[PDB]
């Protein structure tokens, strides 16, 4: 399969977990991949492994909450490549705190900061590059963007906000030929609130979120925009 | 590129339009295809064109509202092939009638009968075959399953019913390894094929809101169906995927 | 409180359960109530109890799946009263069957027949009366109109269909001044578990009065800018 | 009608517009009302008009983006009253910017800051008082929390975030007897003047803008025992917009 053949793909949070798996899967589908993470060492380790397999890949440190660093990366991509075919906003954090605890404030600030504000930073900064290539954006949402589930308030809200960001980015960028979608994973390999309701009675394998991301990023989804696709084993239908 | 390699796919309403395109697209992805349509001659003409191109396909008449005929087809499939890998419930009709008109009743009965009751008939009858193969089901939902849009009451309700049917079939069939999903298209080009049936202004409800400002190509609805029916969707069930140019997000 | 002062309210399935409670609550809010049920003896018993309490009520047998009987009632209402201020489609049934069982077909036909086809029959037939009064409609949906929960396929589908019916009725009847809404209850005190209780935020079954109050609200001028809407009354179930 | 009889109700952004009208409508339903607004003179002016009509009300200046100011108010309410029966998070702002413009950043920050971060600030600070009274919360969401409509990105996102906040606050505060809900207005007469209207009007089935009192009534309903089995819920008050 070559669903992303010769496409330039940027994946944030690519040092481990789903982001690294999405980076590897995009390369397997023919993409050249830019892997970025707050842990630059991890991003470069993942990129060097792809390179060692004959893929075209590079890795860099990037804190998505640093608007100056995001702008620098955006200028760099535009200057070296002239555009960006796919942006995957995968960088995220979570936390543990009930709403009625003082701990909820610091957890809220941290999670909102990365999951929502960082996704806005990278999304807004990469618009010129996405315009030049008529690329598309895939956000990492969550089933927590539709129900509260068992995640902390900052996480639920950040993912509900990403759901809305998908819609309004799609609206504003559609005139420029840019599609914007999201996946909403349930629990993926990377607990009661999810297992009671997941129809498949199993957590997802990382490859099973990779394939829907690649689909949405590909011409198979060329009439799909503003859409959040559950990848959740039936969780939200239960 | 063979997402459905050697898989047996049954498509209803496959004699024309989107159903025929889903059938061809499945074959191009490696599937053996059973095409059925109320017009059996049309289903056979579509199947024969696939056979001439080297694919493996067959066509039959099927009235999805006839439970006896649906059961006969299911028994035939189980007996001849031992199972069914993909069911696509595409057969469907629409209509024009406002809720306050007497005409709304005949339209409602007809549309509910084909779109919802037919989809239930075919889905329920093929469960044994789907269990044997651990196959999956893709329903044809609609943007009208989420909002009223411009469609007649029977159509809106049939597609909202299909959305719920997706969820409860997914729940009850998950222990048998059967995924159940749906696509929710806006207007695609096959629905514009007959000119005299395109009333002036008739697509404004959709065109005024769709973000891409165009009717979808028929192949752009085929590809998401194939995706949902494939192992790329192996962790997706109970899910209804809009394929609508951004209509429902607007 | 007189949220439905002098309004005429028709409640289907009012012989017992939520329909009888909605009928009583509507009368308490000032309404004249027509109570109908396939069990006409129960409908008349509920109506006569309301009459004995000093309210204005009447009861009749009605099978909502019988289009001829539904039309006769709609004609009687238009002739005797000139219009209808509120229609509450509450009549409903349920059943038990998994989708892969042969029994699912009989359950499907029975449940679709009352819950969806019956609601269509009554809704469509009462449009002339609703237009004359600029009345409104409240359907009984369910949390099962949004997720599969633990209900049988025919029930789940019937309630998702009611959700859509709410939307397209609202669209077509808005130009005539008719609002159309629905409540989506969780599990209520009635003929009626873990699938719900593990998820309900309030960790209890709803009281019947707690579905009556939202129905009265939607039927009242408090909801004069609300149409096409389905209001969960579910202790938080759908938000969990 | 006394749906909120003797209940203490705090309304943010109550200096004008919907917040002022919710404050007045709550007082009409028997509530004692605390009105707060970044313009404290306006909040006190609205409170004094209610006091003149025989209701019990007070006004204060409050910037909902100032966490120390919010904490002081929460302390004052808890100390003086021992609890809070209703919190209405109404304070909000909007703005004009498309996502691909540089102006979208400053609009985003400003709108997120009031609409989402302020609603969080007030909601989290008032939890002790809400616990002591088993009060409830009504957020001001929007049809924009469900579809993109015509609003700027920061507004759409802030209201979808409010939608999710309703759900997770309801989950965490249900053990303490606190319901949390929201209304989702469409276009209402007020700052329908810095958006212009046709994105809402094309889809609004009633083909009219909602009157202010038609949003007040559903807010009062959700804040009252009529909604005692309703939590985590976002109620559209939109003329049919989201059903179209
Ligand atoms: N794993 C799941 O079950 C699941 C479910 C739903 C959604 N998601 C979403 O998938 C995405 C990835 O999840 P994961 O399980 O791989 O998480 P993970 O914590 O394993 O990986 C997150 C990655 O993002 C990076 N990161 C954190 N903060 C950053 C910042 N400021 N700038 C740049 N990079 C940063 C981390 O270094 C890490 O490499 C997240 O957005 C998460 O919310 C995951
Ligand atoms: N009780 C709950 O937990 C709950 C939850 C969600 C939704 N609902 C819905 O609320 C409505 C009332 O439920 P309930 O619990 O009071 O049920 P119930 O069975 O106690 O009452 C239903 C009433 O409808 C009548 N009825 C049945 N078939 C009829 C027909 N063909 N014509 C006329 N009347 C008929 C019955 O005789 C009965 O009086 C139903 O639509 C139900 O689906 C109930
Ligand atoms: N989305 C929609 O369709 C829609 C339409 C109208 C109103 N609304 C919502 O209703 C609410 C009220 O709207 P409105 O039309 O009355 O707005 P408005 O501009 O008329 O009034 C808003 C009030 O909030 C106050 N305020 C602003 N920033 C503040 C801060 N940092 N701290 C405290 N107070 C502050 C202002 O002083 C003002 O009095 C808002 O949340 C708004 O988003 C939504």
């Amino acid at each position: 399969m070559e669903l992303l053949k010769e496409k330039l793909v940027l994946v944030t949070g690519a040092g481990r977990g789903l982001g690294a798996a999405i980076s590897s899967g995009a390369a397997e589908q023919g993409a050249r991949v830019i892997l970025v993470d707050i842990d630059g060492t991890a991003a470069k380790a993942q990129a060097d492994a792809l390179t060692a397999k004959g893929f075209v890949a590079e890795g860099h440190a990037l804190d998505v909450t640093d608007r100056d660093a995001v702008a620098a990366l955006a200028d760099d991509i535009l200057s070296r490549f002239g555009g960006l075919d796919v942006l995957v906003n995968n960088a995220g954090v979570a936390g543990r705190a009930a709403f009625d605890q003082p701990e909820a404030v610091e957890v809220w600030d941290r999670v909102i900061g990365v999951n929502l504000e960082g996704a806005f930073n990278v999304s807004h900064a990469l618009v010129p590059a996405l315009k030049a290539a008529k690329g598309n954006v895939v956000h990492l949402c969550s089933v927590a963007g539709f129900v509260s589930g068992g995640s902390t308030a900052g996480y639920v809200v950040s993912k509900g906000a990403i759901r809305s960001l998908t819609q309004v980015m799609a609206r504003d960028l559609a005139p420029h030929g840019i599609r914007v979608n999201a996946v909403a994973p349930g629990i993926m390999m990377s607990t009661d609130w999810f297992m009671n309701r997941v129809m498949m009675k199993r957590i997802g394998e990382t490859s099973e979120v990779v394939d829907p991301v690649v689909f949405l990023a590909s011409p198979m989804a060329s009439y799909i925009t503003g859409t959040i696709l559950p990848v959740d084993g039936g969780f939200l239908a239960a």
